């Protein structure tokens, strides 16, 4: 429920992505943690 991030243009966000956070993406969003994503 929102790792840190947020995915744009350029989703994945990858320094998130470390704990495997995943994001929604719809061209823009807000990417989502991970045990509570």
């Amino acid at each position: 429920t929102f790792c840190g991030e947020t995915c744009r243009v350029i989703p994945v966000c990858t320094y998130s992505a470390a704990l495997g956070c995943t994001c929604d993406d719809r061209s823009d969003g807000l990417c989502k943690r991970n045990g509570d994503p």
